[PDB]
Order: structure tokens, then C-alpha cells, then sequence
């Protein structure tokens, strides 16, 4: 388990790789 | 729970996230 | 132990930073 | 506590941000 802003970041950074790569393709 | 640093990067990782859409509108 | 979703989540950042460095040189 | 997969990706998640600033800057 993890605290809620940790899974919020969590969240946060896998949309933000997301995005990243989209922003390239 | 999370560790400290864990917590901490966290919300390095959200700021992260906001620097660069900001920076990319 | 972590929640599934922050490994998950810490994967995916590992593997941000090597993109973004190999996208930068 | 954190996994130790968790806690690396922190550390390299903190670093990413540094070397994302220095670049920025
Ligand atoms: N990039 C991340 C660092 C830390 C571990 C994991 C989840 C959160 C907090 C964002 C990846
Ligand atoms: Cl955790």
C-alpha cells in the first residue's frame, strides 16, 4: 500500500509519459 | 504509508508534470 | 511493499528518463 | 515503508526534474 498522494503522483506520472511520448508521435 | 523520499518525489513528480504542459502550451 | 499501481508507476518513470535523455544527446 | 523499486524510481524521478530545470534554465 501507498499514501493517496503517492498513488495520486503515480497516476500523474504515467499520464505525463503518455503525453510525452505522444507529443513525439 | 510511503517512505519520506517516496512522499517527497511525489510531489516533485506533479510539479514535474505541470512545468511541462504549461511549458508546452 | 508499494501499491501495484506506484511499481507500476516507478517503471514507467525509470523508463522516462532513459528516453528523455536519449532523445535529448 | 516503500519497495526498493519505488524508492529508485524516486531518486531517478528527482533527478529528472533537476536535469529538466538545467535544461529549461
Ligand atoms: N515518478 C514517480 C516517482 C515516485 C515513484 C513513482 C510514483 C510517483 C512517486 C512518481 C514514480
Ligand atoms: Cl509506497
Amino acid at each position: 500500500s501507498s499514501d493517496p498522494l503517492v498513488v495520486a503522483a503515480s497516476i500523474i506520472g504515467i499520464l505525463h509519459l503518455i503525453l510525452w511520448i505522444l507529443d513525439r508521435l
